[PDB]
């Protein structure tokens, strides 16, 4: 492998270790991973990180009632851009009525971007993921990260 | 200037997360990279290279939480790392009421010129070490002027 894939395969375990941490705790997150559209516009408005991956970084960010816990964090490749981000709020009419803003906000940003979302619910820990419009409920372990390596 | 502006953004935002720390009686160890290197130290921890802010300094220190056992390592203006390894002072001179966070930072001022940050999680007093000594009970202004000085 290439240190690309290589740095890639870290930051996915990363991601994953982050998301199984907080579906078992119920920590309510939102996490989005930049791709070819670029996300500035959204990162901008977040406090700005810069900061390598880590699975703990990422856990300590979305501790509920801290300061970075409220919106998004954006990844951009293998660093964590900003946190506490805005993302626009979908309107579609397929995001299960229950749900709340941190689903709609995913849905919102992966209409108008190709960005990866994944969202842990804090009210049961179910994990998702919205990509192209569309929101992906009850992931497995192994299907999130399926679908993380399939991101590249 | 450029630099000046980014120094005192920085002194402000750790100033803020103190004090929220203190209030909270969040326990916290913050070092201060100075002329000695401390790079055998920032490689015991999880590795950040992260932008100062208040939120994150606070985010880190949360009890309970991955990063909050440690030291936070700053260097150039920008958090190196969390969660990092300091040695504990062997000095006999350390308040007797003061545990190994207090000893962490002692230790570390006593082989390097850095300095370092310390909230109790018994009280939330704030205390700065520096040089091997440790000064107690600081007021926010007497912890601001310790970084202006630095
Ligand atoms: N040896 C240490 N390095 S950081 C820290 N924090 C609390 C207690 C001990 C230590
Ligand atoms: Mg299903």
């Amino acid at each position: 492998p290439t240190p690309v894939e290589e740095a890639q395969q870290k930051t996915i375990e990363a991601i994953t270790k982050a998301i199984n941490y907080m579906a078992k705790r119920r920590i309510g997150a939102l996490l989005t991973i930049e791709r070819d559209t670029g996300m500035g516009d959204y990162i901008e408005t977040g406090i700005p990180l810069n900061a390598k991956v880590s699975s703990e970084l990422l856990i300590n960010i979305f501790i509920p009632n801290t300061p970075l816990h409220d919106g998004a964090v954006i990844m951009k490749n293998n660093e964590i851009a900003a946190a506490a981000c805005y993302l626009p709020l979908s309107e579609s009419p397929f995001i299960s009525k229950e749900l709340g803003t941190r689903h709609r906000a995913a849905v919102g940003i992966s209409e108008v971007t190709d960005s990866l979302t994944i969202i842990v619910s804090e009210e049961t820990g179910g994990v998702s993921v919205a990509k192209n419009g569309d929101l992906h409920r009850e992931l497995t372990e192994e299907a999130l990260k399926e679908m993380l390596e399939a991101e590249f």
